[PDB]
């Protein structure tokens, strides 16, 4: 089975779910065919130069998965698109694409965080058009460290246009596609390529957490608790 998640926002300030994310990564993770992280891994990103702690503490849990034969992608989300190649080497993900095609036992899927599809919020998709800018980027992560840090705390949902959907789906020649950014878990019909087609939803790692699994038989919207969860009577 091939396994998507996104949209866990972690962050120090919330170690349950970090605890609850490495658990994955130990358990579940290990028997797949390859993991895809659409985007939103962090809260937050400021470059890779970052000494955070839990960027380290994740890099060696993530990296422990692909020494384990388990290949690991990232897509970039919204929150964290400064993720770049040296993270990459920290982790031993790959870094992909904002929107790919894969082959899944045969079905072609395309996958991508989703923020992309929200084409009614023209102001968000012109903000992401400038922190995307290469040259900005540049300047951005030129700053010291202390300023990039004291320009986040400063700064600190949207769904879908159907007809976004249908052009993506189109414009890649698919009958299925997977997102996160709207935390909405859910799995939609529509018609792309004159066929039906489907969109599915990751969600948010609030209190549990969500996966989408694809086997050659199916495809899962799972969702699970962060923690074992051991029974015991009353
Ligand atoms: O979860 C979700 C969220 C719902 C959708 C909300 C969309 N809005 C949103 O995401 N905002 C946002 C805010 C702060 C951060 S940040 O703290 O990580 N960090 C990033 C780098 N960043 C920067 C970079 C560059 Cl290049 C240039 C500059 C500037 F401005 F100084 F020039 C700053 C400083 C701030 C990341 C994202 N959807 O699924
Ligand atoms: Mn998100
Ligand atoms: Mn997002």
């Amino acid at each position: 089975a091939t396994l998507f998640i996104a949209d866990l926002h972690l962050q120090t300030e919330e170690p349950a779910i970090t605890a609850g994310f490495l658990r994955f990564l130990q358990g579940e993770a290990r028997q797949a065919d390859a993991l895809y992280i659409l985007g939103d891994l962090f809260e937050a990103w400021i470059g890779d130069d970052d000494p955070n702690p839990l960027h380290q503490q994740i890099a060696s849990a993530i990296k422990a998965v692909v020494d384990a034969g388990v290949p690991c992608y990232f897509i970039h989300g919204n929150r964290d698109f400064l993720v770049g190649q040296r993270f990459a080497r920290q982790s031993g993900m790959i870094l992909l694409a904002e929107e790919e095609r894969l082959d899944l036992y045969g079905r072609e899927v395309l996958i991508m965080h989703g923020d992309t599809l929200c084409t009614d919020d023209q102001g968000y998709l012109a903000f992401r058009a400038k922190v995307h800018t290469p040259w900005i980027q540049r300047l951005f992560l030129a700053l010291p460290l202390f300023i990039r840090h004291r320009i986040a705390a400063r700064m600190r949902i949207m769904d879908v246009n159907p007809q976004a959907v249908v052009d993506a789906m189109e414009r890649h020649h698919v009958q299925w596609l997977i997102h996160g950014h709207t935390h909405r878990p859910a799995v939609h019909e529509l018609q792309a390529n004159g066929q039906p087609a489907w969109r599915v939803v990751l969600g948010a790692w609030h209190s549990e957490g969500s996966m989408v699994k694809v086997t050659p038989d199916d495809v899962e919207l799972i969702h699970f608790p962060f923690l074992e969860e051991n029974l015991y009577f009353q």
